[PDB]
């Protein structure tokens, strides 16, 4: 078989907890996974979450380039394309460039050496997108299994971020899903193929819109609507600000 293999493989409906836009400071929310950023947390919050029972994914931009990170000088002006439209700051890779990919296999070695569980590879969908680089679903295909033959032989599992038209093409890689707005956008059965499979989907809903962020909880039919939909029992929804803070909602 041309995959490798990951020795954790999180279990359909496992609760989790999602926050990248600060370092992490609050470990209240009982969940079985947390899914934070890879740069800002350190070793300690990330041992610290696994000394309490709990698995840590290491969220990154594997296909946009965040003109605030630390590592950020390594890209080429030729790595670079258009801007991401939604995104301040970030441009679209082309992740067929070797440099771009020795730049994405030091970061898993910072995310194995942190003690990461997990690598959540963010922007596998730039063929989706005015990326300016002519980018293929096969340019993401190829690059996603190459992140996951890198994660697993650093012993961390991977999933695919969105990216719905390449599932059958690096399912066998992948230990979950990450999806983003399904329920919203009516595609959930897109990505129930990953429960079917045993393996869950880490679902994201933004029930507030992109501009408004705050601690409020949504309305009853905004929960029904991020909440309600075929197959959501084996999905595991937070309901989330725009911006990834610490603010959760569940079903
Ligand atoms: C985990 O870590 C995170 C990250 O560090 C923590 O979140 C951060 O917490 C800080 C402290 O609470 C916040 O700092 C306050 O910011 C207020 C608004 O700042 C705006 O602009 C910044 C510019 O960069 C922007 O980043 C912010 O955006 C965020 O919010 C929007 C939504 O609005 C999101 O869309 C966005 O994505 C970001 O999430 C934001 O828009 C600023 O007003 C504050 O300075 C004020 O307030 C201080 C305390 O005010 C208190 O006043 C009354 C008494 O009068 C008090 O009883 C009450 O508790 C009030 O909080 C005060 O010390 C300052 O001197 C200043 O006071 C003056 O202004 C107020 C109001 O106008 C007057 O009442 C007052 O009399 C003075 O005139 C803070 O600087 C960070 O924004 C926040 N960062 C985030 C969320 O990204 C988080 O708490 C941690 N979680 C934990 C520990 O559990
Ligand atoms: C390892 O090596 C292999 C090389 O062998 C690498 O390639 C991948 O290998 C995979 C394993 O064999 C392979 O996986 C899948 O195998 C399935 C068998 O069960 C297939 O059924 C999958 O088919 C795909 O296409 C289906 C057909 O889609 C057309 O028809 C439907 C029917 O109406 C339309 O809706 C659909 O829109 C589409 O129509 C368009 O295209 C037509 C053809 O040109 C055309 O006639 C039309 O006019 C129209 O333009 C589709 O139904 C499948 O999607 C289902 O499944 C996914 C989950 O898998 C769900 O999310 C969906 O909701 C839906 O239910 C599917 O897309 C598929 O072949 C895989 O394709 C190979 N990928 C390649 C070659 O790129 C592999 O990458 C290597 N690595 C690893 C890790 O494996
Ligand atoms: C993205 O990177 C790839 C890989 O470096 C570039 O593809 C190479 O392009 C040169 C010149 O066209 C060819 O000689 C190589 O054979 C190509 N290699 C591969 C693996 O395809 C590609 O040009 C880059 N994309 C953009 C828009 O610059
Ligand atoms: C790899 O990760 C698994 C967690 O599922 C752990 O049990 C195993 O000890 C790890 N192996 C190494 C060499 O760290
Ligand atoms: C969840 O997936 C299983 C397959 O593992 C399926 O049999 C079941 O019907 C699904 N649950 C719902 C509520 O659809
Ligand atoms: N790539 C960035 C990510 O780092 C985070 O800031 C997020 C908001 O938390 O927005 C984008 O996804």
């Amino acid at each position: 078989g041309n995959y490798t293999t990951a020795k954790w493989q999180p279990a359909v409906g496992t609760k989790w907890q999602i926050e990248l836009l600060y370092a992490l400071n609050d470990t209240s929310v009982d969940a079985e996974i947390y899914d934070i950023d890879l740069f800002i947390n350190d070793k300690s919050t990330i041992a610290g979450l696994q000394r309490a029972g709990r698995k840590v994914i290491c969220y990154f931009s594997a296909g946009s380039y965040e003109n605030w990170r630390p590592d950020k000088d390594k890209f080429k002006d030729s790595d670079l394309g258009h801007d991401l439209d939604d995104w301040p700051g970030e441009k679209w890779l082309n992740i067929s460039s070797a440099n771009v990919r020795q730049i994405m296999l030091d970061r898993l070695d910072m995310a194995r050496d942190k003690g990461c569980d997990g690598v959540d590879p963010d922007n596998v969908d730039g063929y989706d997108n005015d990326n300016g680089l002519d980018l293929t679903q096969a340019d993401s295909i190829s690059f996603v299994n190459f992140l996951a033959n890198a994660a697993h032989a650093r012993n961390m599992s991977i999933g695919l971020k969105n990216a719905g038209d390449i599932i059958p093409s690096v399912i066998k890689n992948m230990q979950w899903s990450v999806n983003e707005q399904c329920a919203q956008y009516n595609e959930c059965d897109t990505y129930a193929v990953f429960p079917q499979n045993g393996k869950p989907v880490f679902h994201i809903e933004y029930p507030k819109g992109d501009k408004t962020n705050n601690d409020l909880s949504v309305t009853a039919s905004q929960k029904n609507a991020a909440c309600d939909f075929a197959g959501s029992a084996n999905f595991s929804t937070v309901i989330k600000n725009m911006n990834l803070n610490n603010w959760v909602e569940y079903c």
